[PDB]
């Protein structure tokens, strides 16, 4: 079991309703915590306007919402690769430097995204001496500490 969480830095003050126009770090296209849960959550609050697939791409809809992102595996929207770290031709592949739970978290740490969609063990696993520099974005419009995932997660997977 795990809990999908949205990690942000303590220096910022935006909440979930204020995500439009921010930059985002994702584990990869089509993965659970990094894409299916957050994007679906945003589509259902009505923040990302997608009503259905007509030629319709979710990628297009997301690229319109975030100003830029890193979404390893993205196929059609270059904006979704803009924040990725790496070489000109592989930075956006599904096994790129910012891919995976560790890579999405590094993208936030490096300041290449304002939010990283990862799981509840991610900050602890990758920056245990820096946990206090991060917090989580809750569905109810607040922020809570990294260890408070049980009451501040977007879904239990
Ligand atoms: O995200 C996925 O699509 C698949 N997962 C499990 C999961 O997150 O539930 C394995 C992994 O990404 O390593
Ligand atoms: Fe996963």
């Amino acid at each position: 079991s795990y809990y999908a969480v949205a990690v942000v830095k303590k220096g910022t003050d935006f909440m979930i309703k204020d995500l439009r126009g921010k930059t985002s770090c994702h584990t990869g296209l089509g993965r659970s915590a990094g894409w299916n849960i957050p994007i679906g959550t945003l589509i259902h609050r009505g923040d990302i306007e997608w009503e259905g697939i007509e030629s319709g791409s979710v990628e297009q809809a997301v690229a319109k919402f975030f100003s830029a992102s890193c979404v390893p595996g993205a196929t059609t929207e270059q904006k979704l690769c803009r924040q990725c770290k790496g070489d000109a031709k592989t930075k956006c592949l599904r096994n790129a430097p910012y891919s995976g739970y560790s890579g999405a978290f590094q993208c936030l740490k490096d300041g290449k995204g304002d939010v990283a969609f990862v799981k509840h063990t991610t900050v602890q696993e990758n920056a245990p001496e820096e946990k206090d520099e991060y917090e989580l974005l809750c569905l109810d419009g607040t922020r809570q500490p990294v260890d408070s995932y049980k009451t501040c997660n977007w879904a239990r997977v």
